[PDB]
C-alpha cells in the first residue's frame, strides 16, 4: 500500500515547494525591484521644473511605486516566515526516518500537515498584499499614461511652457557675456553661441532634445511598470491555483497512513523531496536577509 502513501507525501512536498518557488524564482526575479527602488529615490529630481499638472502626476506616481514596493515586501516577510517554519520542520521530517517506527511516522504526518496548513494560512495573507501591489502598479501605469500626455503638451514647441523656457534662456544669455555658458531646465547646459542664436534656430534643438529625453524616461518607466503589473498578476493568479491544490493535498494527507514498509528507493525519494524544499526555503531566506 506504500506507493500511494509515497505519492501523497511527495506531491505534498513538491506542491508546497512549487508555491514557494513562485516567490523564490519568479516574483523575486522577473520584476526589477531594485530598479524600482532606485527610481523611487530619484523621482523628486527637478520637481519644481515640471508644470503644475506634471508635478502632481510625478508625485502621485512616486507614492504608488513606493506602495507597490512596500506591499511586495509585506508579502515577502509573510512568506519568509513560512519558509523558516518549513525548513526546520522538514529537517525533522527527514530525521524521523532514523530508527523508524509507528510513533515517528505519526510525528511525520503532523509535521507535513503543519507545513501545508501554515502554508495555506501565510500564502493567503500574502495574496492580499500582492493584490494591493498589483492595484498600485496598475494605478501608477494609468498615471504614467496621463503624464505622457501632459508632457507632450508641455514640451510642445508652441506651448506656453516651452516658450517660457526659450526666452528665459535668451534673456540670461543677453544679460550675460559672450562666449559663456547658460544653464537650462532639467540640468541642460548650453554654449553662449547656441543660446544667443548666433546660428538661428540651433538653441531650440538642444532644448527639444533635453525635454524629449525626460519624456523618454517616463515612457521607459511606463513600459517597465506595465510589464511588472502583468508579471505580478500572473504570479498571484497561479498562486490561487496552487494554494487550492495545497488545500486538497492537506485533506488527503490527513486521511493518509504514514507508517508503511517503504523500500530503499522510496525512502531516498522522500528524503530528496524534503531536501529540495529545504534548499528552496534556505535560498529564499538568505536572499531576504537571513544571516548565518
Amino acid at each position: 500500500v506504500c506507493d500511494k502513501t509515497v505519492e501523497v507525501v511527495k506531491n505534498a512536498i513538491e506542491t508546497a515547494d512549487g508555491a514557494l518557488d513562485l516567490y523564490n524564482k519568479y516574483l523575486d526575479q522577473v520584476i526589477p525591484w531594485q530598479t524600482f527602488d532606485e527610481t523611487i529615490k530619484e523621482l523628486s529630481r527637478f520637481k519644481q521644473e515640471y508644470s503644475q499638472a506634471a508635478s502632481v502626476l510625478v508625485g502621485d506616481i512616486k507614492t504608488l511605486l513606493m506602495d507597490s514596493q512596500d506591499k511586495y515586501f509585506e508579502a515577502t516577510q509573510t512568506v519568509y516566515e513560512w519558509a523558516g517554519v518549513a525548513t526546520q520542520l522538514l529537517a525533522a521530517y527527514i530525521l524521523l526516518f532514523d530508527e523508524y517506527n509507528e510513533k515517528k511516522a505519526s510525528a511525520q504526518k503532523d509535521i507535513l500537515i503543519k507545513v501545508l496548513d501554515d502554508g495555506i494560512t501565510k500564502l493567503n495573507e500574502a495574496q492580499k498584499s500582492l493584490l494591493v501591489s498589483s492595484q498600485s502598479f496598475n494605478n501608477a501605469s494609468g498615471k504614467l499614461l496621463a503624464l505622457d500626455s501632459q508632457l507632450t503638451n508641455d514640451f510642445s514647441e508652441k506651448s506656453s511652457y516651452f516658450q517660457s523656457q526659450v526666452d528665459k534662456i535668451r534673456k540670461e544669455a543677453y544679460a550675460g557675456a559672450a562666449a559663456g555658458v547658460v544653464a537650462g531646465p532639467f540640468g541642460l547646459i548650453i554654449s553662449y553661441s547656441i543660446a544667443a542664436g548666433v546660428v538661428e534656430g540651433k538653441l531650440i534643438p538642444e532644448l527639444k532634445n533635453k525635454l524629449k529625453s525626460v519624456q523618454n524616461f517616463f515612457t521607459t518607466l511606463s513600459n517597465t511598470v506595465k510589464q511588472a503589473n502583468k508579471d505580478i498578476d500572473a504570479a498571484k493568479l497561479k498562486l490561487t491555483t496552487e494554494i487550492a491544490a495545497i488545500g486538497e493535498i492537506k485533506t488527503e494527507t490527513e486521511t493518509t497512513r504514514f507508517y508503511c514498509d517503504y523500500d530503499d528507493l522510496m525512502l531516498s525519494l522522500l528524503k530528496e523531496a524534503a531536501k529540495k524544499m529545504i534548499n528552496t526555503a534556505n535560498e529564499y531566506q538568505k536572499r531576504h536577509g537571513k544571516k548565518t
